[PDB]
């Protein structure tokens, strides 16, 4: 199954967000970033990936599919935005094997919020 996850100026969370935040897919799913308002990007941040998975970075206004197969948490963020809060976490599969590394991450307050709400909105 594909989602879109939308990347706008402001959304249902407020300001310079990933919308959603938080998303459970399954494996083999696909995530379709969409520019909506322009100067965003998604990237998975540095140690918020699960074991053998690819890590990725798109483009600033590239619609941009992503095919998720390794399962755990994938932090994501936006690059010139990522301070001031503009992260989620897309989670493939149940029970994420490398939720410690990803809480135990140091982030910018904004962003450390935000990822935090996401990984408890799916569960974790
Ligand atoms: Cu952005």
């Amino acid at each position: 199954a594909d989602f879109e996850v939308h990347m706008l100026n402001k959304g249902k969370d407020g300001a310079i967000v990933f919308e959603p935040a938080s998303l459970k897919v399954a494996p083999g799913d696909t995530v379709t970033f969409i520019p909506t308002d322009k100067g965003h990007n998604v990237e998975t941040i540095k140690g918020m990936i699960p074991d053998g998975a690819e890590a990725f970075k798109s483009k600033i206004n590239e619609n941009y599919k992503v095919t998720f197969t390794a399962p755990g948490v994938y932090g994501v963020k936006c690059t010139p935005h990522y301070g001031m809060g503009m992260v989620g976490v897309v989670q493939v599969g149940d029970a994420p094997a490398n939720l410690e590394a990803v809480k135990g991450a140091k982030n910018p307050k904004k962003a450390q919020e935000r990822l935090d709400a996401a990984l408890a909105a799916l569960g974790n």
